[PDB]
């Protein structure tokens, strides 16, 4: 599990439930071709979305859906996602840990590198 | 103005307008002597709590009731308030301290320049 | 000003300063249109983006250089920038984002005014 | 373990590692009683805080010592330390995940608060 993601939601104090996120990987054309996607559990993580083989050295971005999340709650947020824009494995292979910290008009966006 | 505090309202995105705070100056017995307070205005910032001849250097402590703030909108937080601490002049310096409001959650940023 | 943007420095405690970011507004193919752009001044901020009658209903997308920051500071970060994609414009509103630069953490709020 | 508390090191993007934290609960004298202490282990992770039997209703204040662990690293943080003051169990018993993400200017604390 070279990737995994955990949301929470700051307004319930809980991990954030159910929430889709789509992975894209920037191609040779330079465009996002779509990689992986999934949502997040009831602890509110997402493992499984791709293998130390598939996920080679690249610019990748996850897009995650916050604004369905909050619609669901019957919150009307600020942002349509929390995008995390980031270069992975170009000094070798890494594990990357992607926490996101939600509000409706705020989040934060952290990243855990192990080697 | 040595210190100010803005506070901000991350559930509703807006200035978190009249939160009560009060600032501590850490005592030589290790207790907490009163040094300035007030509330936030409706742009969320608290201006004039102290002055440059009177902000020395110390361990100052910013409680800031965030409770009190949740309640009247009617969600049940977790914190019973922010406590910014921090060692304050090196010689003067200007300080501000920015809050922002989450009900599970709080993040606390300082500004300090010249 | 219906669109300002401030940014801070979480390590040195300071304005962000000289940091670039372009604005796009998504087009009706779903393709990031040219919009606005700028990089921020000695106080961390970037003003002067748009005017009232420009900013109209839309998706737009901040799109902040961070890495470029960073790099100039001697830190590798993560993130390549901080993308920042709302709806804007319920009628004319006033928005200010702000963000909080780490090397792996960015946080960014808003502010939506009257 | 009704209460964990996880540390996140924002400049380097790891686990805050050997953060001491000291965990106090109000007296009926309205005083800061010393409750339990610890640091985190390599994983950022503080457990074996109490047990269920012993955290009781009360108010509680968690003091990181995140300026040790700055200094340490060689840089002159902004903040004694960071805090985390909150009534727990007031609903019965809850379990309580206090998450900290640090910055030298900067520090956010999240509160997870299961049933
Ligand atoms: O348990 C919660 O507090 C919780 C809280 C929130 C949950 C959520 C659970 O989703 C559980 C799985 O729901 C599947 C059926 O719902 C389908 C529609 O989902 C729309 C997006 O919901 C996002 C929030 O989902
Ligand atoms: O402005 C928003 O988008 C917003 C968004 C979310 C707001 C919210 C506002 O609360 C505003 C004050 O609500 C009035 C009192 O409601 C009492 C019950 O509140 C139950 C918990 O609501 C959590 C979300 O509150
Ligand atoms: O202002 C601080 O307290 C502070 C605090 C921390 C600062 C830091 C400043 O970096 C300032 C610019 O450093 C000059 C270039 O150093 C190159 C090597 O940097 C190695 C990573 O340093 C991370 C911490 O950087
Ligand atoms: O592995 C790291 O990156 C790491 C990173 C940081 C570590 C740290 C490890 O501490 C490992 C245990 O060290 C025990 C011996 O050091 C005693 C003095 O510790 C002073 C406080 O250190 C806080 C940072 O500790």
């Amino acid at each position: 599990c070279p990737l995994m993601v955990k949301v929470l939601d700051a307004v319930r104090g809980s991990p954030a439930i159910n929430v889709a996120m789509h992975v894209f990987r920037k191609a040779a054309d330079d465009t996002w071709e779509p990689f992986a996607s999934g949502k997040t559990s009831e602890s509110g993580e997402l493992h499984g979305l791709t293998t130390e083989e598939e996920f080679v050295e690249g610019i990748y971005k996850v897009e995650i859906d916050t604004k369905s999340y909050w619609k669901a709650l019957g919150i009307s947020p600020f942002h349509e996602h929390a995008e995390v824009v980031f270069t992975a494995n170009d000094s070798g292979p890494r594990r990357y840990t992607i926490a996101a910290l939600l509000s409706p008009y705020s989040y934060s966006t952290t990243a855990v590198v192990t080697n």
